């Protein structure tokens, strides 16, 4: 029932998820004059050479690349976590246009799109015991700006008109999301939730403060996708951001000066 349009978007949520008006919602703004730089935070680790992709799949919400979480293959470690927290999927947030997009915003600024590589802490044994958790989660957040085009992200754009509608899937299989990454892991982390019902308050977020840039025709591809199924009123796959929400009671730390 939920999507992103008049009468179902993020300002309807709360009527079926209550959450959406909690005390750690996401998205939110990184005003970065007011990020604490947190010495204390360690480099992220990020150890993808073993990912096992396996699908790509439109969702009706997004579009998901799929791995093999059965075993600790793609794994993120260290910054702010706690333990060893495995690589389920990615997907993006997107706009209509080239300034709009990102969930995070910074200092109030949008970029075009946004990447979640979204981990679930192994502790808990599985990604729907760790929904329930308050450290259940960790998810990279990369803003996508538009310029030049990101090589490693051409296999998933070249795929995405055989994923057009809700419900279809592809094999995906032997794709490399480190050539999603950019140079620096410099990032910013607070304690937040699901961007998407239901919400759930179950995210450390680890947002990169470095872009990457991916090309006009690369995010052209993004907004060709459709939020309908198969045999229904075509409605384009666009603006599939909720907007930044209060901060409330939390710091956003910075892991760089
Ligand atoms: N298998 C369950 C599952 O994965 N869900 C979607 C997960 C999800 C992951 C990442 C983000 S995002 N955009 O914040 O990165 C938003 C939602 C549904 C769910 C959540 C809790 C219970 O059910
Ligand atoms: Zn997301």
């Amino acid at each position: 029932h939920w999507g992103y349009g008049k009468h179902n978007g993020p300002e309807h949520w709360h009527k079926d998820f209550p959450i959406a008006k909690g005390e750690r919602q996401s998205p939110v703004d990184i005003d970065t004059h007011t990020a604490k730089y947190d010495p204390s935070l360690k480099p992220l680790s990020v150890s993808y050479d073993q990912a096992t992709s396996l699908r790509i799949l439109n969702n009706g919400h997004s579009f998901q690349v799929t791995f093999d979480d059965s075993q600790d293959k793609a794994v993120l470690k260290g910054g702010p976590l706690d333990g060893t927290y495995r690589l389920l999927q990615f997907h993006f947030h997107w706009g209509s246009l080239d300034g709009q997009g990102s969930e995070h915003t910074v200092d109030k600024k949008k970029y075009a799109a946004e990447l979640h590589l979204v981990h679930w802490n192994t502790k808990y044994g599985d990604v729907g015991k760790a929904v329930q958790q308050p450290d259940g989660l960790a998810v990279l957040g990369i803003f996508l700006k538009v310029g030049s085009a990101k090589p490693g992200l051409q296999k998933v754009v070249d795929v995405l008109d055989s994923i057009k509608t809700e419900g279809k899937s592809a094999d995906f299989t032997n794709f490399d999301p480190r050539g999603l990454l950019p140079e620096s892991l410099d990032y910013w982390t607070y304690p937040g939730s699901l961007t998407t019902p239901p919400l759930a308050e179950c995210v450390t977020w680890i947002v990169l403060k470095e872009p990457i840039s991916v090309s006009s025709e690369q995010v052209l591809k993004f907004r060709k996708l459709n939020f309908n199924g198969e045999g229904e009123p075509e409605e384009l796959m666009v603006d599939n951001w909720r907007p930044a929400q209060p901060l409330k009671n939390r710091q956003i730390k910075a892991s760089f000066k």
